[PDB]
């Protein structure tokens, strides 16, 4: 068990992206995929959803980011995952295979 993560590299190229990522990612549409990766908490899971409207979208993924960070690469491959399953062509984009 390792104290702290490097993966500070991993979502600041992320943030290269965020621009379009909290754009097109639907964060509380994929809450119950999140939390089966265990990646993403049960209060900030009521904290997404808190937003029917998700007008505040493009604040919401940007924040969901943030938190996914403290779970190391785990949230970084399970949120690669939620692009190959959703948005292939925003996926293709992101890791850049
Ligand atoms: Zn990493």
């Amino acid at each position: 068990m390792s104290d702290y993560e490097n993966d500070d590299e991993c979502w600041s190229v992320l943030e290269g992206f965020r621009v379009t990522l909290t754009s097109v990612i639907d964060p509380s549409r994929i809450t119950p995929y999140l939390r089966q990766c265990k990646v993403l908490n049960p209060d900030d899971e009521e904290q997404v959803l808190s937003d029917p409207n998700l007008v505040i979208r493009k604040r919401k993924v940007g924040v969901l980011l943030d938190i996914l960070q403290r779970t190391g690469h785990k949230g970084y491959v399970a949120f690669l995952e939620s692009l190959e399953l959703y948005y292939p062509q925003l996926y293709k984009k992101v890791t850049g295979k």
